[PDB]
């Protein structure tokens, strides 16, 4: 599903992700503009250590989700890549929160770093009632 901007705002506001361990909305919305333009379907293959990124957060099968193909996988978040690939992001959201409960925190995703990190990155969630 390609969600639209102040619909997703809504959605993970309702998913409890505002302030998640002091994260604000408007930076899981920057993260997941720049990881798949809101796209659940997204997946991106890293030919060179051979792990797969999935959804709307692009989370990666090394560390957190288990797609069977991958070298050293360890599956933090006990949930299947495909549950990241739903239309319905419930399960993305709960792998994406367990993702930050780690020291890095969002800092973890470097496109966060990249492109979100000390900028203003309210406009994403403006005119969203958020």
């Amino acid at each position: 599903k390609v969600f639209e901007r102040c619909e997703l705002a809504r959605t993970l506001k309702r998913l409890g992700m505002d302030g998640y361990r002091g994260i604000s909305l408007a930076n899981w919305m920057c993260l997941a503009k720049w990881e798949s333009g809101y796209n659940t379907r997204a997946t991106n293959y890293n030919a060179g250590d051979r792990s797969t990124d999935y959804g709307i957060f692009q989370i990666n099968s090394r560390a957190w989700c288990n797609d069977g193909k991958t070298p050293g996988a360890v599956n933090a978040c006990h949930l299947s890549c495909s549950a990241l690939l739903q239309d319905n992001i419930a399960d993305a959201v709960a792998c994406a929160k367990r993702v930050v409960r780690d020291p890095q925190g969002i800092r973890a995703w470097v496109a966060w770093r990249n492109r979100c990190q000390n900028r203003d990155v309210r406009q994403y969630v403006q005119g969203c009632g958020v």
